[PDB]
């Protein structure tokens, strides 16, 4: 199949220019004005529209069982929703229980995903415990299973938390094999104590998740893991950055030349924790995730500015929807509300509205935070994240003059609540092209399950590791030459 | 003339890839592997080399008379030196005296430059006073003379300094016409008083320039002009950022979402003010420029990290050499030492060594700070600052395994001192191509004077102004609707 | 002589609290201890369950002042009565000469209004609203012969009271030479003028204009500027009306660097939000109008209170300048004409007690520091005032920390028709107020003849600032490098 | 009784200085004033031109301690003698039980070594080097019956004294419940262990290893962590041995936020640089070894001194633990075996006088605050100690601010064969030292029987920290949202 996108503006993360785009056999063939193409192409009129790289969502949890609930979206519905939302690649999470095999958990995820995915994907692997067998499995995964990123938690005590000596060893191992170390940095002991205290004070409602983990617990842990990472010489990637305090730690570390990257979520970047205090339990529960949304009304604006600024690099949905009925496992004990919100479909439009229409960043920075930075990180750039000849034809024809209002009743992503309910959005995907085929057009989705493919991710991505080679020569530490005492 | 650069790695600010480059009629025609080209091309072997966009030096002062001395390099020698150093465009300064015509000063500069330049160039225009006639000349300059950037000074009292109400009006006017406001931000009253105090205390030597203007005078002024700029909604561009204090003001402003860009110089980024305390007068005088090099030994590393980080965006030479004999105008009164150091030839190699070999940034960020960011700012990107089909063939074949040691005796730039004397440099230009011709190769320079061209710079560069359109809708200020008292 | 025994209470100084009785005779505290031997026939005041504290010293009052064409409704009699009923036993008033008029004349007129009327001790600050050699000579006369050690300057009120940078420099130089304290209201006046004019042009005429037209960056900028000037002239600088987080942070950073910076805030800035300016009722909104304005950031109060507890801010004042609604209505159609002033001389001790002490931000001793002792040191009156010890002036309040007062305009004795704290339930009430060793308020009755209070000359070079500077002056020779002929 | 009149001097307390004589009888200051009526036959001390200050209180000493397999060379007799000769009249010693051994036993052994030997008053801190319910019960016994109100914890010395996060949490909870002060040495112990091991593997065996292996981020991280823990448990936290700009900034930021944080540093950290570790002579370099180490950043001293002046740091201690060169040489081939300790109990008053007061960082009153008064408040001994007033203990130094002493190992009475301040010319000498109302040092002669000093029980809940917290405890109900069944 052969596709001509005609009359639009191509928007990459570096600049915008008027140009048509010609696609064939999964691949962008030409970009320019007045192209010489074979006749019989499908012509897509993009006048007045922007032609952007499809979104890449670096955090998704399709099919995941978590806190005794199974995410409502499997790999087919989740990728569909992504595509209807202008995202053309997802990275899913693998989360083995403590003491279980990382490789088995990865293979099980591959088995669920390969036959269902509608778009390209790859996987992060969780490191929820530490032992010789874990290190050997890390290695196997990077060496031959196309993994280059692991996820660790500083919180979820007794479930997924690693202690400081374990993190030290884990980061050392990630660095040796050229992997990215993703970390969720809240202080797990202080979280556990805070939750227990709040319950003992009679706070059982969803607001407990905000009260029990104030932002200093995030800032502290973020500061600690940056320091551990800097001592092991491992690039560190903070996830779900939620607060001004943690943003400030990250900015100060970056000023000091430390190798720190950071990601936030659509929700953290746009919504306040005031939702946890809503009179309706279900509404309040529906915003429950960690670290929690914050009360400080400056939080959104500041996180959005950090994104515009490249203090935060990447924005993800962290999609993990649950229904109100599932959330209600914690109707009487907030610590049992499963953590997850929906957003894989909302991400592009929401960030467009608050980021670009809101004047925090321009359309090019929007591409950077929604695809290009991720692609570099994953070692997939410019194959993904850029409209140029030779790249994968993962392309969105984006309408910056659209009329969409977001609602749960029209969404295709799972969950019974949409967090952005009633938000007017000026940017929507008009057409989505994935692997050089139109999968969404005129409001209709059409794609067979299993069309998408796993994309092995090569180790040592340049955008982080290239400078670390030279930096490692720079840390030349020698003693003083004395004669012996 | 037709040129094939074969076997090299193309290094743009986004990534590096193996590819040959084919040039014809001033313009890059193709970039790829195994190109289909007409025979009889000049083939340049770039195996083991990097093929980068030629440098763009955003601050040069060829032919300028300043503080009663005339810069040693005219537009021919200065552009030659730039080219031998891997820089293929320069932006020169126009500096009309108070109460004189901006347009006449610009036309005089054009007259000196057009017949002499070896590479492409454009010009900044200084705004050294304020009146209706100045505003009208700003307009004429942007509307029809290809100017999009003005330079202002917060210091040089009685010579070039603008007062606060004048800066306010100047920034307002720059914004209305889509220009970039460059500002040298030191507190001119406090500078004047400090210089007078130091002289009265018997400090006559070059170290006076460091003692008389400590870094708080920079930080204060930087803070003030950012605030004025934010109130007028004008993008502000700080120049010659020299200190940790001023860097911190700039970072904090950027965290707050203010529209601030910033430039530093090779020297500020790499050298310490310890030089001003050298026993030999000439050595000490040779480092005299403003704001002065700082004593704090962390200063270089921190400014280099800011550059890697994009807290500082761009690095310039600020080339203005004078001889020891000219400097000696101030042998008995440091306030009469003319401000200027040489560096148009040194910039690429020096930053390569301290930036890339030193492990602060990778080769791609190096391109960003030496050409691409400048090009975006100037409204010349991707025509300049990028190796891609259609761009201007301003190209350097850069050897990252070179053996050069810097010395005044081998330099082609003017001045009798080289500031980097004896520095070993691992990166040097092997070949320099300007407007699709080889101008430097096998250590030989060859280019006729006047080969280079003036490049009109269009107003409202997107990389700054695109977001300001949306941001300006965002500042919707309305009263409270009351019934009347 | 009148002889007074305060029995059974706890003495609270700024350093510690102890159980002790207090015996007063002839204007002076004679004894403090647990079991006193006193002449019979004393008036016995039962202070069981009460605290015996030094009377408040309010460092900023504007009795009888005409300002922005309105005359403050409290003259020196009613204003000092109100102070006393509120637990304040000394006031410092402002002298404000029109630009180009005599500082001495304006001081002598204020003395004429105050000396015959004051109920409690007082002194005066003198405004320096312009500069010329003649102003310098008057500063010298005032410190040398008129018991002045403190001058007030403005960086805002352009064309009325604003001083430019070169003038502040000279002014601070002169204050320092004669051992005076330089109080400065630091907002950027040019930007305030332009902001006000721009807000009016945008149709904002309501009181909220005062917030919109001078956002906090105008304060932070100016605070930063004057600290820098002061540091260059070696003059202690004292910031007044600190209103914002930004300006507070500048002050804290300066103090970290060893700069000699002190700072004051007001009751209102420390306790109230600018949301009041957006009230539907015009009068309510106008009533809160003062400068710098109350801020919208909801964290502002808490942060400023914490700064006070922490000694980033040293002193809390009322800045009492009440106007009626009828006078505020001068600006009913143009917010720039609403005269700046709120009431609070009576409210200060109770309000800060409630928000500061009961609110858990500071303890009772720090309360005494920030309401009397720090002021006393600064004024060169410590331990004569601000401390309960033998030999001090008997300005003493018997304070009830348990009892509440609900504040209301209908019950206040201070002037104005609005109380800013209307309906606030305040713990901490003065039960008895003693001034110059007489009971002037007791059992809710006020009893004091006009003109009982005295002017208190304030000696130059107060140790708490100057002792360190004088030593720095001997300390520091920066010297040039020694080079030979 | 012995009766002493100190005549003609200036009394310097932490709040102010005044001219006054001082009369002492029976261990106690009886009178302070200008012209005293005293019984004849007093010993008259002529203090004309001198300052009469409260004797120093050294909050960190390690007399008779065995540590890292070396026994401190000063026992309680020589250590208190040295303190006295140096103007310090009370010491607080450390108790350090091995992990899993009884806090009470270790306290009782220290009491047995001290009670028969001390020349001046003293008390003890108790180390909490492990946690279990049994440790909690011992903390309670100690505060309730053994005159302890202060415990010392370590975040470093892994496997020896380090406490993990869950243990610190529990420990701080317990300290708070019984009204004790939690002193903490905050470096990240895991990272210190790994750093030391990595430095040795890199061939660094010299003393500079102590600097290289624990850079300041390890301190800043841990300081940040324990402040956060403390804030969550509502326990006042007291940081010890603050050594770096990074850790100082964490402390200042925490204090800005109203967190209850106090902090101490040492003479050496406040005055010396880590350049000493790079000295060519092994012994010289080893002699400076302590933790956290002296830092290389040349601004460190000045900044820490400024923090002290500024009350970001409250108290300065010696941390006296001298070893000989012969004992240091345990680590001649492995820097991790050099025992941590430097001498300084005798040097503290003079060194801080010279660098703090003569150096212009603080005045004489603040000097008294940071050498005696703040410590006294913290210990719950103020104004009994730390203040010259009637009724206080007669621990008094007649201090000569003009006279100099050149410090040298050859003339010192404190132990060790190196003085860290060798050859420093110090203004400020104790001329006379009075302890418990007897002259123990005068005319360079020391005269005091061993066991003259007494243990001083330290009462729980010192007001200066706890009065604010106790009120916060009543203050704060965070409550859940009210939703109906």
């Amino acid at each position: 199949v052969r596709i001509l996108i005609k009359g639009g503006k191509v928007v990459n993360d570096d600049c915008t220019h008027e140009a048509d785009v010609y696609i064939e056999n999964g691949i962008i063939q030409q970009v320019g004005r007045e192209l010489m193409i074979p006749g019989g192409a499908k012509v897509i009129d993009a006048t007045g529209k922007l032609v952007i790289p499809g979104g890449i969502d670096t955090s998704t949890h399709f099919h995941q069982t978590f806190m005794n609930a199974t995410c409502v979206d499997d790999f087919y519905h989740g990728t569909k929703a992504a595509l209807v939302g202008g995202t053309t690649m997802i990275i899913g999470h693998v989360l083995p229980d403590k003491e279980t095999s990382l490789v088995d958990a990865y293979e099980k995820c591959r088995g669920l995903a390969d036959p269902k995915v509608c778009c390209d994907y790859a996987l992060h692997v969780g490191i929820t415990w530490w032992a010789p067998k874990v290190k050997a499995e890390m290695e196997t995964l990077v060496r031959e299973k196309g993994v280059n990123s692991f996820q660790m938690f500083m919180t979820y005590k007794d479930l997924y938390m690693l202690r400081d000596s374990e993190l030290y060893q884990v980061l050392h191992a990630c660095k040796d094999i050229g992997a990215i170390a993703r970390v969720h940095a809240e202080n797990g002991e202080l979280v556990a104590e805070g939750a227990k205290e709040a319950l003992d004070l009679g706070i059982t409602g969803p607001e407990g998740i905000e009260i029990s983990r104030p932002e200093e617990l995030e800032a502290e842990a973020t500061h600690r893991v940056i320091t551990i990472a800097n001592r092991t010489h491992c690039p560190i990637y903070l996830v779900n950055v939620s607060s001004i305090s943690a943003g400030d730690v990250i900015a100060a570390a970056k000023m000091q030349g430390k190798v720190v990257l950071a990601e936030t979520t659509t929700a953290h970047a746009t919504l306040t924790g005031l939702h946890y205090y809503h009179q309706d339990w279900s509404h309040a529960a529906a915003y429950v995730t960690v670290p929690p949304l914050r009360l400080d009304t400056n939080t959104s604006t500041y996180l959005m500015s950090l994104l515009a600024n490249d203090t935060l690099n990447i924005v993800a949905s962290d999609h993990r929807p649950f229904t109100t009925k599932q959330k209600a496992m914690g109707k009487e004990d907030f610590t049992k509300i499963p953590h997850g919100v929906s957003g894989v479909q909302d991400r592009m439009s929401v960030i467009w509205e608050r980021g670009v229409v809101g004047g925090k960043m321009d359309e090019n920075r929007f591409v950077a935070v929604t695809s290009s930075n991720a692609a570099k990180l994953l070692n997939l750039y410019p194959r993904k994240g850029r409209i140029i000849p030779g790249a994968d034809a993962d392309v969105v024809v984006w309408d910056p003059e659209a009329t969409k209002t977001i609602s749960a009743s029209t969404q295709v992503q799972g969950g019974d609540f949409n967090l952005y309910e009633n938000m007017r959005c000026h940017g929507v995907p008009l057409v989505t092209i994935s692997r050089g085929r139109v999968v969404y057009e005129n409001g209709v989705f059409m794609c067979a399950e299993g069309t998408g493919k796993f994309c092995p991710l090569r180790s040592f991505p340049d955008t982080v590791y290239k400078k670390l080679v030279q930096r490692e020569k720079t840390l030349k530490v020698r003693g003083v030459d004395r004669t012996p005492y």
